């Protein structure tokens, strides 16, 4: 319901990134769990602006994602989950990423 204990379920090493070819968009990635009561389906990416109580998850095939339609120079928290035949675990120790607004050159 409410307690939970952290376990090896869920995924490590949490690492936002920002793909240098793509704006808006945040890049996160993770490692496997130690263990998993049976064979992983899939791993949920959950993701919200540090100032918005509005939580986006989608499915990933592989240990990272792509979340896109994000605002440039904004925080925003990412955490990614380990699902099992059953149904979505513990939370990965969630992180934080501040985005940028275009890695070119500066001119004005």
């Amino acid at each position: 319901g409410s307690s939970g204990s952290s376990g090896p379920d869920a995924p490590r090493n949490l690492q936002l990134s920002l793909p240098r070819e793509a704006e808006g968009v945040i890049v996160g990635h993770w490692a496997p769990p130690i263990h998993t009561h049976g064979l992983i389906r899939e791993y949920i990416v959950e993701y919200s602006r540090s100032g918005s109580k509005m939580w986006a998850s989608q499915r990933a095939a592989s240990n990272f994602t792509e979340i896109k339609n994000l605002l440039v120079n904004t925080l925003y928290t990412v955490r990614v989950a380990a699902v099992t035949s059953r149904g979505i675990g513990n939370w990965s120790d969630s992180k934080s990423i501040t985005t940028i607004k275009g890695s070119g050159p500066s001119s004005g």
